[PDB]
């Protein structure tokens, strides 16, 4: 089997991407944030505290003939941005782009933090990291991809995120029309539960490539590119007037600037992020200070190849017995 679903930016900045997901019988379609940095499929629901729902579409398990309470199971998750959610668990039929999993754990939110409430466009998350990170207790649950894997034509999914445009998540096949050149594959460590890999270096603009190992994670659920402070300083030094602002929370630059590209290495291959992809617009409405799309990871504990980086590439998440990642230009 295979599946193919379009993913759409939630706003004009590509702050996140939503993908429609069918849950239950008859289908209830929710728009979920596919997150290769976490491993829980959770939704706003009929159980979510009413004051914490503001415009989201909810899953109502009582209206699904295939929903079954997973008795005793609870979940609770905190994300790197400080957001969180928690609740109980149902199993139900879940379909993405024509690919159907029966018995998928659907984690129903009883509580969500303010950032989820305040984003009316995201009805929940669909985790695509390794199932060892799943938070369901006392019986850990498998991700949608892990449940679908055995049925897929090939044990892979691909992320093809658009810049200010829709893109595609495919399951079970590699669309050879969706990229240029060849796909370069690179090793993955699953020891932290992430799609963790080592980039071979970077370049700023037309500058020379610096060969250096940068361990990080491929994370579709993070907006920006978070890299070591040395790398990020070298980038922003090429933008007149750019500075790190403790009050804003990162590097800002004059909105009048033209940003240089940023290149990252995948083995001997190179992925070029155009400068425009690094512009996240005014820090506040009407400001002439703009927020940068490359930021320091120094306070995180891990480097994160988020959407800014991934949207410059066609990315293969290879879930074979030894997982790997593939990157191609497009």
């Amino acid at each position: 089997s295979t599946g193919s679903a379009t993913t759409t930016p939630i706003d004009s900045l590509d702050d996140a991407y939503i993908t429609p997901v069918q849950i239950g019988t008859p289908a209830q379609t929710l728009n979920l944030d596919f997150d290769t940095g976490s491993s829980d499929l959770w939704v706003f629901s009929s159980e979510t505290t009413a004051s914490e729902v503001d415009g989201q579409t909810i899953y109502t398990p009582s209206k699904s003939t295939t929903a079954k309470l997973l008795s005793g199971a609870t979940w609770s998750i905190s994300y790197g941005d400080g957001s969180s959610s928690s609740g109980d668990v149902y199993t139900d039929t879940v379909s993405v782009g024509g690919l159907t999993v029966t018995g998928q754990a659907v984690e129903s939110a009883k509580k969500v933090s303010s950032s989820f409430t305040e984003d009316s466009t995201i009805d929940g998350l669909l985790g695509l990291a390794f199932s060892t990170l799943n938070t369901v207790s006392p019986t850990q649950q498998k991700t949608f991809f892990d449940n679908a894997k055995a049925s897929l034509d090939s044990p892979v999914f691909t992320a093809d995120l658009g810049y200010h445009a829709p893109g595609t998540y495919n399951f079970g096949f590699i669309d050879t029309t969706a990229y240029t050149g060849s796909i370069t594959y690179t090793a993955v460590s699953t020891k932290q539960g992430f799609w963790e890999w080592t980039s071979t270096g970077y370049a700023v603009g037309s500058g020379t490539f610096k060969s250096t190992s940068i361990d990080g994670i491929a994370d579709t659920g993070t907006t920006l590119l978070y890299l070591p402070a040395t790398v990020v300083s070298a980038y922003w030094a090429q933008v007149s007037g750019a500075k790190s602002s403790s009050s804003v929370g990162g590097y800002v630059f004059p909105c009048s600037a033209t940003l240089p590209s940023f290149t990252f290495g995948v083995g001997s291959a190179r992925i070029v992020i155009p400068g425009d992809y690094i512009d996240f617009g005014p820090i506040s409405t009407g400001s002439s200070s703009c927020f940068g799309g490359i930021q320091s990871s120094a306070g995180i504990g891990i480097n994160i190849f988020g959407d800014v980086a991934l949207k410059a590439a066609f990315v293969v998440f290879n879930g074979a017995t030894t997982p790997t990642l593939g990157f191609a230009s497009k």
